[PDB]
C-alpha cells in the first residue's frame, strides 16, 4: 500500500529473455503453422470464430517496439496462438499436434528461464 513497498523481482533482462525465448520458437521445426497470421480470406470460419488472432511475427513485431508492458502480458500472446489453435484445430491433426507440443516447449522455457 501506499509508502509500502514489496521487494521487487529484477526485470531488467525480460526484454532480451523474452526475445531469446520468442527465436527458439520461431526455428522451432513444428512452429510453421505459427509463423504468419492465419490468412482470413482464404481460411474458411477463422474470421468469425477466433476473436483475437496471434502469430509469432506479429507477437515479434510487438515485443520489437514496446508494446509489451511486461513480461506477463508477453506470455498471455504466446499462450493465446496456442489456444487459438486448439478452439479451431482437431486435436489430431498435424497442425493440432504441432500446437501442443509448441505449447508444452514454451511453457518449460517460461518456467526455467523465469521459475
Ligand atoms: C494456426 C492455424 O490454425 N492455421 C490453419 C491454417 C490453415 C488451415 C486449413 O486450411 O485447414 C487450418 C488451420
Amino acid at each position: 500500500s501506499m509508502s509500502v513497498k514489496k521487494p521487487k523481482r529484477d526485470d531488467s533482462k525480460d526484454l532480451a529473455l523474452c526475445s531469446m525465448i520468442l527465436t527458439e520458437m520461431e526455428t522451432h521445426e513444428d512452429a510453421w503453422p505459427f509463423l504468419l497470421p492465419v490468412n482470413l480470406k482464404l481460411v474458411p470460419g477463422y474470421k468469425k470464430v477466433i476473436k483475437k488472432p496471434m502469430d509469432f511475427s506479429t507477437i515479434r513485431e510487438k515485443l520489437s517496439s514496446g508494446q509489451y508492458p511486461n513480461l506477463e502480458t508477453f506470455a498471455l500472446d504466446v499462450r493465446l496462438v496456442f489456444d487459438n489453435c486448439e478452439t479451431f484445430n482437431e486435436d489430431d491433426s498435424d497442425i493440432g499436434r504441432a500446437g501442443h507440443n509448441m505449447r508444452k516447449y514454451f511453457e518449460k522455457k517460461w518456467t526455467d528461464t523465469f521459475k
